[PDB]
């Protein structure tokens, strides 16, 4: 079963990433399952939503009272050496809340790190229903 552990907020850095102190570790964390626009993407560069998905995970975790990791149950740093999980503010999946504004797509996913795919896909299917930004 996964369970959920501290972290502190160190800094956002994207609409799927952001640096926590994990275990007395300064770590980056990639958010499990979600693909957002980014703001600094290799090629594309600045990709529209890319901003609004930086400010909404931004603004979700700065003013969160409790950071918590739920890692998955597959490896839990990724090639690039960023932990896999999800993240929780105040008890709300980041992850998921992204979803469900229509601010990220749920990723391409086959590794064992697949625990809420389908809770994703389903919050995806209601924000694409509702027509919401990335869906207008």
């Amino acid at each position: 079963k996964l369970h959920k552990e501290p972290a502190t907020l160190i800094k956002a850095i994207d609409g799927d990433t952001v640096k926590l102190m994990y275990k007395g570790q300064p770590m980056t964390f990639r958010l499990l399952l979600v693909d957002t626009p980014e703001t600094k993407h290799p090629k594309k560069g600045v990709e529209k939503y890319g901003p609004e998905a930086s400010a909404f995970t931004k603004k979700m975790v700065e003013n969160a009272k409790k950071i918590e990791v739920e890692f998955d149950k597959g490896q839990r740093t990724d090639k690039y050496g960023r932990g896999l999980a999800y993240i929780y503010a105040d008890g709300k999946m980041v992850n998921e809340a992204l979803v469900r504004q229509g601010l990220a797509k749920v990723a391409y996913v086959y590794n064992p790190n697949n625990t809420h795919e389908q809770h994703l896909r389903k919050s995806e299917a209601q924000a694409k229903k509702e027509k919401l930004n990335i869906w207008s």
